[PDB]
């Protein structure tokens, strides 16, 4: 999408996956869906580092709205859960510096069951404009045609633009295509500014896991298509949660960085560990995601249940991931030629490598010619930057 | 097995899981099976307040024999990974106030390939004997009969008998017959003061999981003879390794102390987490763990995601544990009645409940009347001891 937005992955929180569509304010006040969690979270963003680190989009998914439209037919938030209505909420969003997200449909209702947006996509555009909202997810649920997904995507698309008001435009639209026919990337990436390409993240390795497999085996046809504006969005982040051991969620951020994906948190920033809050705000790993040049990473060999992945990044230097999949035992050695990784670019005549994950130790510099040994944690990864240099 | 050994059940560390079958000391000294890795668990196990904690048997894995057997037939350690010989370490790990456990294999190989026992069981019980073993951990790998199986497992738990010595007998025997015959557990437990029941752990929630819904799929057949002496086993602790989030490190720690199942640790003492350390050695689950009744919990409720498991113990007490299944979202709350649980005794007329994991909280006085609701953490647990008011 040709917006000017996202020229790198957006980055934020998305209250889906660890609150998803909890309505029961009486016995789970904490857990659900209210202005008060969003603004407690737009505190805590600002308060204990998250906004510093980049994390600027404080998103609303699903199960915000009431359930029917008002007379002039226009959306409304709850009026019990968000009685103070969205265009407080995103003032109060904008005077901490955050920028707000918002959720709708492109079919008949949400995929909870709310009113969608059908009928309604100019209406609806000029609603979030006017309250403010600065980023918009567009869920796929209740739409009887891949012709009638299309037409809204792109429809919506258009409708933002025309409001005038700078919107980041996040699309379900491939994931909705996959039963029926393969997605056409070159056009989803003109309507949108990232796209879910696979199934919903649970609190889980088996999701990562899944998630790993179906890019690296879909990564011919998807890889090419991210860039500056338009981004492969692999689902929320999920460190933080409960179902991720650190290694694990060391996975998950060197992944997620390899993978120019956006980094939408999906947790409680009231409860999360040193530990989680330290990996999430590692400036490092951020640089890596965010790398200006903005060419997607890819899985460059895998076999023993072993992978390596690698990223180009801005000014011949390379990001390299090295994930131990046996799920037993102990730390395994892995050693490679250095003149296989980055295209043989990257250590021509040399490099410097610097290991970012699990721990950062400089590790020297390393000739075309030498081998690079590792050793990796069962469910673990190594992240390494390797900087192209002249010295010794 | 009526041998003295295991009134609770055994509590130790044992290599497989997280070092396996390394041999290669040249490029990996400090993770290959060898004589100095034990002596430095021993070492951890004193002074990281492990054996204070109840761990007390230091054991050896498969993969620490020598290619061949000796001259009169007898096994030999490997001489370049175990150079001082088993019956020094074994001494070495006695000074330290612990014991040591071996292992061998019914069948012709061990799993790894290395001599199997079949024609030499009393000459290796009274080998292992004379060195000073203290457990026997018996695999079934290389065996071509079930009648083999059976005969080879009852034979080596008459030797050691026979050698005088107190060596606690571990047994794998149930696993290796379940694809072909039911196991006959009145009979295991005659001869084995614990026995595997089901596939090896290994670093994953996944595992877990499959322990936890095997045990309670089975727990009409198995959960009532054991008791002390002999113990079912779900296999090794993995808390402090690699795959298991804090939460499934706590409920492997609550659920295997709910089952009353032996407590051996696979895990590297010298690179362990303060977290991970102090669960392990949590002084209120180990006691329920250790309860000297011996009477097997089980799982009381399934149902929404949720489980409900209960052990009675000594003293009119109960330790229930709640697990939360659901793998998103958050916190989730339950809600029991406490009259449903430990059989309608545990709070009748009133009970104390204390919440042992994730943290310790008292929660305070519950009558018979009352319902108990607790918000349970994604694949985590609440541990939970009732205390009758009489
Ligand atoms: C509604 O849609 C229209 C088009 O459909 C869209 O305008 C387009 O996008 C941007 C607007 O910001 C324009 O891109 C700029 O073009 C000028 C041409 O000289 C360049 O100088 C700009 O370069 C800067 O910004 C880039 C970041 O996007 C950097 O890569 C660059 O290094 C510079 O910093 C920039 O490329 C584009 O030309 C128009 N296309 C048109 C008008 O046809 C408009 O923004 C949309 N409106 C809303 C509200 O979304
Ligand atoms: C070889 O097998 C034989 C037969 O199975 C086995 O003999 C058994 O030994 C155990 C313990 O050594 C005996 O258990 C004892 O039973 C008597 C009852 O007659 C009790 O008095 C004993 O009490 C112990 O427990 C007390 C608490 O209750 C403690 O204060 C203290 O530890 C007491 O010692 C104990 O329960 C069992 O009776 C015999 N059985 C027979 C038939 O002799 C022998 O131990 C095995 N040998 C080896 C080397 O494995
Ligand atoms: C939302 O529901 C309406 C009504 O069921 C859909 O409109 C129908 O669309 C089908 C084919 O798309 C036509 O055969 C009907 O004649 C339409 N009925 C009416 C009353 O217009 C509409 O397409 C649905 N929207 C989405 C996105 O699925
Ligand atoms: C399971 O094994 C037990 C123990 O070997 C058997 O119980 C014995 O049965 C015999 C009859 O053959 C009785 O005389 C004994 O008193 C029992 N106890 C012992 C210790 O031998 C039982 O029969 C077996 N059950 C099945 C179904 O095979
Ligand atoms: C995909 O869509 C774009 C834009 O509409 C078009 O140029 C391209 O030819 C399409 N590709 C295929 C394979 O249909
Ligand atoms: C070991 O091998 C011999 C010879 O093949 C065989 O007769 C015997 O039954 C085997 N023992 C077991 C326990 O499989
Ligand atoms: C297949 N994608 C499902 C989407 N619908 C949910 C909202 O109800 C979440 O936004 C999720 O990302
Ligand atoms: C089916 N059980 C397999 C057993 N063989 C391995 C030794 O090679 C471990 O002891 C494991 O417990």
């Amino acid at each position: 999408l040709d917006n000017g937005l996202a020229r790198t992955p957006t980055m934020g929180w998305l209250h889906w996956e660890r609150f998803m569509c909890n309505l029961d304010c009486q016995e789970e006040p904490d857990s659900c869906i209210s202005e008060k969690l969003f603004m407690e979270m737009a505190e805590l963003m600002v308060s204990e580092g998250w906004k510093d680190a980049g994390y600027e989009y404080l998103c609303i998914d699903d199960c915000w709205m009431a359930p029917q439209r008002d007379s002039e037919g226009r959306l409304q938030a709850d009026p019990q859960r968000f009685p103070h209505g969205i265009r407080q909420l995103a003032n109060y969003v904008h005077s901490k510096g955050l920028k707000l997200g918002i959720y709708a449909d492109v079919g008949n209702k949400t995929c909870a069951g709310f009113p969608g947006s059908f009928g309604y996509y100019d209406i609806d555009a000029q609603t979030f404009a006017d309250w403010g909202v600065d980023l918009l997810k567009f869920d796929g649920c209740y739409c009887d045609s891949l012709e009638n997904l299309a037409d809204g995507y792109k429809h919506m698309s258009l409708a933002l633009n025309r409001t005038g008001r700078s919107i980041v435009y996040s699309c379900e639209w491939p994931l909705y295509m996959w039963p029926f026919q393969k997605p056409n990337y070159t056009e989803i990436r003109q309507y949108c500014n990232h796209w879910r390409n696979f199934a919903d993240i649970d609190d889980s390795w088996k999701s990562i896991k899944s998630i790993l497999d179906w890019t690296s085996f879909n990564q011919e046809r998807i890889v090419d298509v991210a860039g500056p504006g338009g981004w492969n969005d692999p689902d929320m982040l999920v460190i933080g949660n409960f179902g991720l051991s650190w290694n694990q969620q060391v996975t998950q951020m060197a992944l997620w960085a390899i993978m120019a994906a956006p980094l939408f948190m999906s947790n409680d920033l009231r409860h999360i560990s040193p530990q989680a809050k330290a990996l999430l705000q590692d400036k490092d790993v951020i640089a890596i995601n965010q790398d200006p040049l903005g060419k997607q990473g890819y899985q460059l060999r895998q076999g023993d249940n072993f992978e390596v992945w690698e990223r180009p990044l801005s000014g011949l230097a390379w990001a390299v991931a090295m994930i131990n999949r046996q799920e037993i035992g102990g730390p395994r050695s892995y050693t490679i030629a250095v003149a296989s990784l980055g295209k043989g670019v990257a250590c021509n005549p040399a490099c410097f490598i610097t290991q970012l994950l699990p721990v950062k130790r400089k590790l020297g510099f390393y000739e075309w010619t030498s081998r690079l040994r590792s050793h990796i944690n069962p469910t673990g990864t190594v992240l390494l930057q390797l900087e192209n240099t002249m010295q010794m």
